[PDB]
DNA sequence: CCTTAAGAGAGTCATAGTTACTCCCG
DNA sequence: GGCATTTGGCTAT
RNA sequence: AAGGUGGACGGGCCACCUUUACUUAACCCGGAAAAGGAACAUAUAUAAUUUAUGUGUGUUCGAUAAAUAGCCAAA
DNA sequence: CGGGAGTAACTATGACTCTCTTAAAAATGCC
């Protein structure tokens, strides 16, 4: 790296040993003249480095063993101190020690020009027609076989056998299938399904059936039909096939069992299929060790569950045997007379079950590949389809006798009376023992399982620990390795981790390290180096890349420290986009876009009231069982931490411990505080960057450039967002505190205060574009009147008693009313200020009304003033003079956008003419 | 036509309090 | 052609 | 050296020329940047590896990927 | 094998000191 060294504001640049004028100078000749955006810089008092310039001058003013560990020679005072150090840097030393212990011519350079346009003509056009594919570009670098594989995969019947002694949970419920299948049932499943899924092979989508049939009538009869009958018609049993990729990587992409065969169906037998689901869902309680596909949050009790356990195992100095399982695919590989045997232990209706026998009785498909080219027509004879509304709740039917066998003679861990043998989250599985031998009983009962229905355990994703406690602390795997079908498990060694519902397990620590930062990193290059605009940049950040960490900071339960970091990283890359200087206030990025901020995401203000959110739901669910693992001192206490961290209120903490028509329910839990309605009253309290805010509180209207600004240029956006935060760079900007050593005057006049309200509003260098402003405001008033058939009486000429002579803009004359009308822009700086505006605007002529009489030959006379912001504050009572003239309710909301956004880009070119010529000027 | 100001964030460094242990006598 | 209305992401399997 | 145009535009830097001429390789930064690019289909021509070579004219470079749950945000 | 006593590296709060130039809306639905 280019290294720079700093005790001196002014060095050199190293390449051609010529001096600035500042540092921040230096790494502009570095970055525009050389490319060099390695750049380090060094403390001369002490010869320390770092990548950061103010991280030095921040250093310059504050700059001032016995035991040897064999692994890195560090040096200690005591053997405490070296056990300490070898276990929180160096694991699996640790671990032995403790194991030991026991039409131009030429075509050349606009080659280059043409590969520059169609990167920001591919950029621009997939911005507007499918941002979701943009960021997934921009964030993630993403025949003959095909028959065969397949065609020898689904035709063939599969080797159930029997069920043998396994026993389902419980006989069914046969009320659930009484009733008939109402419209409103119908209606309630359409609102639930997914709003813009692909159709069949019969071409109809959801749009298309509610617009054949609205009131539900027909498919009433047809479902009906289907369900009294208990057979489907055949004109549904054919199917499409499309194949999805499992891993991005490429190396992958060739080898045929990282593809997964989607299987669509006909629309109306996939809402069939979903409405019958829910029915046989109420009639067939499962095992509660069963968490996925449930009414449940299943992954965050899982995950607690397993964090708990693997803790309290440690603390209470007692054995804990863990192992990981999921079975080779899950869907394709479950026989159908598995399922049926399944529905036949719980005496399910046989009219139901015979329904649903017979809706997989003559399915056939065919795969499309290479965007519009198809194989054949292939048979399923085993498995159900990925992509059916029924299979999810017939695997859990199929596996409900192994958790219930696993339960019932199953070797488990226990605490209390109560013990856990299983956990399941859909064919992710994880057994757990009390002792290592108790383990292959475990072991044992799955392989009799796999052997009896034919299933198969994934080898590369069967991993698992063993935890055996010592007289200080413990040691992991001192153990044989388990074998599950004859090879031997991956056992993982401290240090190492593996993945478990997204999270990944790590057996010295639990949770393990979580790496957001890299990730952030790599996204926040990645969106810089997009061939895009600044704003469009912070929208592909703020929607799209902040919401991916959510989940793994909530659950692994990341403290403050590292959500600071990664809050900072964020907004220093936005305020470099955006081009605001390092002092502009956070408040602008934080605020609702309705307050008239970015709605860019605080880490640091989100996440606590989350993880809060997360232990009020862990603590409230029906799983009796599990809440009895839970440590309920500490889950209360760290409620009560994140509780008061996420801004809550200290004194009001809470204690966290037809059927088939009425649309679903929710419990929401309370959260803590609105940090940021909390960020915005912090912007109204600053005393200079929070100047006259609060007019742009709640407006809707005055704000709606920042969500559409899609024709407007980015030089007028930029400068109108840095004259919202008052950051534009006047001289009086350049001084704020520094103010012994530069000058706040204006540079075109002998006013003392060169602010921005100087500029925009009483210079006398920018009087003809006010002038202009002013005048294309009452032009745009003035054809809104035209347009409702008001005779205008455009800039009268009145002579009062006194013969002085006044000037309203406007007078409306329709039907013997008059409306005088006087337009002013003021800069707004209090609550008020528009208020006494309009207030002025009135008292001015308000002497006038008999001249006006006899002007317009009217008899009613009232007197408007409609005042605007410079700013773009769209005045609230400017809606009676707009409701007076009689536009419609749209219309007079669409006119305030507009005049809202005129006043303020008008103002945007009177700041950048008085920039134009104040630099121009310099030479002569 | 217009009526005039008010540093804020980034960054280091010190103090002292948890967490998960380590090691040695009665 | 007036008038009104409404417009999102992510994770697990 | 000095006055110039050229590298879409502004700032750098480079190439070319000599009172407006020679004609242009190769690049950086940006608040500027909507195809003289790539894969195909198809007409036409030459010197048949014609599944060629050289031009022209049009499509595309996006969604067309389904399911069951859950969370966050606005409301 | 209990039970003091003692650390490494996080965590959580205050209290400072540092920095200050990139031109010239839109798609769908209803009256
Ligand atoms: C990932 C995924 C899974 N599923 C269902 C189908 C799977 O059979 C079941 C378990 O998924 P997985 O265990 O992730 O997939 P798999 O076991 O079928 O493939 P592999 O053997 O290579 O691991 O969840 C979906 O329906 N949609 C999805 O997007
Ligand atoms: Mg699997
Ligand atoms: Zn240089
Ligand atoms: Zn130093
Ligand atoms: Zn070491
Ligand atoms: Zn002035």
């Amino acid at each position: 790296k280019v290294m720079v060294t700093v005790p001196d504001k002014n060095p050199p640049c190293p390449c051609c040993g010529t001096r600035v004028n500042s540092v921040l100078n230096l790494i502009e000749h570095l970055k525009v003249s050389h490319g060099k955006r390695g750049v380090c810089f060094r403390c001369a008092k002490c010869g320390k480095e770092n990548s950061n310039y103010h991280s030095v001058v921040c250093h310059f003013p504050k700059c001032r063993g016995e035991w040897i560990c064999e692994v890195c020679n560090r040096d200690f005072t005591t053997k405490i101190g070296l056990g300490q150090h070898k276990r929180l840097a160096h694991p699996a030393v640790r671990n032995q020690e403790r194991i030991v212990a026991s039409k131009k011519p030429f075509q050349k350079w606009m080659k280059d020009r043409a590969i520059k346009k169609g990167n920001y003509l591919r950029f621009q056009r997939l911005f507007y027609l499918d941002r979701g594919k943009l960021a997934k570009i921009i964030l993630d670098d993403i025949l003959s076989e095909i028959y065969s594989v397949f065609k020898t995969r689904w035709e063939t019947t599969g080797s159930f056998k029997s069920l043998g002694d396994f026993k389902t949970y419980g006989k069914a419920d046969n009320t659930a299938f009484r009733e008939l299948i109402t419209a409103k049932e119908i209606e309630k499943n359409v609102q639930e399904m997914s709003k813009g899924s692909a159709p069949g092979p019969d071409g109809i989508t959801l749009g298309d059936v509610v617009k054949m049939d609205p009131e539900f009538s027909r498919t009433m009869e047809i479902f009906n039909l289907w369900l009294t009958t208990g057979k489907i018609p055949d004109m549904v049993r054919g199917c499409r096939t499309v194949l999805i990729p499992k891993s991005s990587k490429p190396d992958r992409l060739k080898d045929i069992n990282n593809w997964r065969p989607i299987t669509i169906g006909s629309i109306l037998l996939r809402l069939f299929s979903r409405i019958v689901t829910a029915r046989l869902s109420k009639a067939c309680p499962l095992n509660p060790r069963q968490r996925g596909f449930i009414r449940a949050a299943g992954c965050s009790e899982n995950l607690k569950l397993l964090q708990t356990i693997i803790w309290s195992a440690k603390r209470e100095h007692r054995p804990l045997g863990v192992v990981f399982v999921d079975i080779a695919k899950a869907f394709d590989t479950v026989s159908h007379q598995h399922i049926i045997h399944a529905l036949q232990q719980r005496e399910v209706d046989p009219h139901i079950v015979g329904l649903v026998s017979n809706m997989y009785e003559n399915i056939s498909t065919y795969i499309t590949t290479k965007r519009n080219t198809h194989t054949d027509k292939i048979q399923i004879r085993v498995g159900v389809k990925q992509g059916d509304p029924m299979s999810p709740l017939l695997f859990n039917l199929a596996m409900d006798p192994l958790l219930c066998k696993l339960e019932e003679s199953g070797k488990g861990y226990h605490r209390g009376q109560s013990s856990i043998t299983a956990m399941a989250f859909a064919d992710d599985l994880v057994l757990l023992s009390d002792s290592w031998e108790n383990m292959n009983t475990n072991i044992s009962i799955l392989e009799t399982f796999c052997n009896l229905t034919g299933l198969k355990t994934q080898g590369q994703k069967c991993h698992g620990f063993y935890i055996k406690p010592t007289k200080d602390s413990y040691t992991i795997n001192d153990c044989a390795a388990w074998t599950i079908n004859g090879t031997p498990l991956n056992m993982i060694d401290p240090g190492e981790s593996e993945k478990y519902l997204g999270l990944q397990f790590d057996p010295w620590i639990g949770i393990a390290r979580s790496g957001l930062s890299t990730k952030l990193d790599f996204w926040l290059q990645r969106i810089d180096q997009a061939p895009l605009k600044p704003l469009q940049k912070t929208d592909i950040l703020k929607t799209y890349t902040i919401p991916r960490l959510i989940y793994i900071a909530d659950h692994s339960e990341v403290k403050t420290a590292l959500l600071e970091t990664l809050d900072q990283k964020i907004r220093t890359a936005v305020k470099e986009w955006l081009h605001l200087p390092p002092c502009t206030c956070d408040a602008i990025l934080y605020s609702s876009t309705r307050d008239g901020g970015l709605g860019i995401t605080k880490l640091a203000g989100l996440i606590p009231s989350v993880q809060a959110r997360r232990l009020h739901r862990i603590a409230q669910s029906s799983d009796d069982t599990m809440k009895c693992f839970m440590e309920k001192e500490k889950m209360e206490q760290l409620h009560k931490k994140l509780w008061i961290q996420a801004g809550g209120d200290r004194e009001n903490i809470p204690s966290i411990w037809s059927e088939w028509e009425a649309p679903t329910q929710k419990d929401k839990f309370p959260k803590p505080c609105n940090w940021r309605k909390n960020e915005f009253k912090k912007w109204t309290k600053l005393a200079s960057q929070g100047r006259g805010i609060v007019n742009f509180e709640r407006d809707k209207i005055s704000n709606h450039w920042i969500q559409y600004y899609r024709r407007i240029p980015h030089r007028k956006l930029l400068t109108a967002l840095q004259l919202r935060a008052n950051v534009y760079p006047t001289r009086e900007f350049l001084a704020r505190g520094r103010q012994d050593q530069y000058i706040k005057a204006c540079r075109h006049c002998d006013a003392d205060i060169e602010s921005c309200a100087h500029i925009i509003g009483n210079c006398p260098v920018t009087q003809d574009a006010r002038i202009k402003r002013h005048n294309y405001i009452c032009e745009l008033l003035l054809e809104e009147a035209k347009k409702k058939d008001w005779v205008v009486f455009k800039e009268p000429h009145i002579r009062d008693s006194n013969k002085e002579l006044y000037k309203p803009d406007l007078i409306f004359v329709k039907d013997a009313r008059a409306l005088v009308v006087d337009v002013t822009v003021r800069y707004e700086a209090a609550k008020s200020s528009l208020e006494e505006a309009a207030a002025e605007k009135v008292r001015k002529y308000k002497h006038l009304e008999t001249e006006v009489r006899h002007l317009t030959n009217a008899k009613d006379v009232t007197f408007v003033g409609f005042p605007l912001g410079a700013r773009g504050k769209w005045h609230q009572d400017n809606f009676k003079l707009l409701t007076e003239l009689g536009l419609s309710k749209s219309r007079q909301v669409k006119m305030a956008e507009t005049f809202s956004t005129v006043a303020l880009f008008s103002s945007v070119d009177i700041v950048h003419m008085f920039a134009s010529r104040a630099r121009k000027s310099m030479v002569m």
